[PDB]
């Protein structure tokens, strides 16, 4: 691919295929996007953040990552299509117009790159970090458990070999502080979005505790209008509702973690599709994923914009 323009989006990519693709798109969109590197993963490979930015001094923003789960192609899939999306929607759709001249985006595709490339070198299912624990033979940690908010408890293990291990003590991989950092300097993020797959759910916190939050009545009222939104396009069905009340309990995860930091509009995608493929879906399913997904972000995006 020479040109954003002649990358094959309908195919599943390596990892730097997707990181010359973030080159050339602010290359071709120097005005609008720029790329940062908030740290490196535990093997040394950078951790890049995409800014989408009209202007301004640290405006509101909104936080999207996805992939944090390696085996969840899907996801980094839909990353490199949103990318995409935003330098081309900008100044066409009046809606997200509207959203980017007031708010930056900063999109983090890959945010599990270690395990990424382990996915495509070793073994397609593995799911976890690649970090080495001092007294196991066991190999990384599952960095959705692996955040401060209700760390430790019910909801993951303490068991190095587990898919589920929460690792040695909150924010200990390198993955995830890197991100708390930069979200705590910033100050003024409003929104923050993880994507996962599979189950097709839109979920709000919480996980490790059934505590209800404050934001109850409004969080679920925005999340049943992205479910709509989203259905519209092809009939995708999505269920709604609080971590702990619609899968079961989970501690140490990072939309518990953000909502608790302040960031009101905290909401996790479960994407395509319900069991048939699972983890393994088909590449002729990915622009239809992300088309869906898109409306369903962008009405969580819009109501930020309003509130
Ligand atoms: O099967 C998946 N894919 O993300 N996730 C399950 C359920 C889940 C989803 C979201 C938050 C907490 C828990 C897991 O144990 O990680
Ligand atoms: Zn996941």
């Amino acid at each position: 691919a020479r040109s954003t323009n002649t990358f094959n989006y309908a195919t599943y990519h390596t990892l730097d295929e997707i990181y010359d693709f973030m080159d050339l798109l602010v290359a071709e969109h120097p005005q609008l996007v720029s790329k940062l590197q908030i740290g490196r993963s535990y093997e040394g490979r950078p951790i890049y953040v995409l800014k989408f930015s009209t202007g301004g001094s640290n405006r509101p923003a909104i936080w999207i990552d996805l992939g944090i789960h390696s085996r969840e192609w899907i996801t980094q899939a839909t990353g490199v299509w949103f990318a995409k999306k935003f330098t081309e929607d900008y100044g066409q759709d009046p809606s997200f117009t509207a959203i980017l001249d007031s708010m930056d985006i900063f999109l983090e595709i890959v945010t599990n790159p270690d395990g990424f490339a382990f996915t495509h070198s070793q073994n397609r299912l593995w799911r976890k970090t690649r970090s080495v624990t001092s007294s196991s033979l066991c190999v990384g940690v599952d960095a959705n458990r692996n955040w401060d908010a209700g760390f430790g408890k019910a909801g993951a293990s303490s068991s190095p070999c587990s898919e589920t291990y929460h690792g040695k003590y909150a924010n200990s991989e390198v993955e995830v502080k890197s991100i708390v950092d930069f979200v705590k300097d910033h100050g003024n993020f409003k929104a923050f979005l993880s994507i996962h797959s599979y189950s097709q759910l839109l979920l709000y916190p919480y996980g490790y505790t059934t505590q209800s939050i404050p934001d109850k009545t409004e969080l679920n009222q925005v999340a049943k209008s992205a479910v709509e939104a989203l259905k519209s396009l092809y009939g995708t069905s999505y269920k709604y509702g609080s971590i702990i009340t619609t899968i079961y309990q989970a501690s140490g995860g990072s939309i518990d973690w953000s909502y608790n930091q302040g960031i009101k509009y905290s909401f996790t995608f479960e994407l395509r599709d319900t069991g048939r493929y699972g983890f393994l879906l088909p590449a002729s399913q990915i622009i239809p994923t992300a088309q869906e997904t898109w409306l369903g972000v962008l009405t969580i995006m819009e109501h930020t914009l309003n509130n």
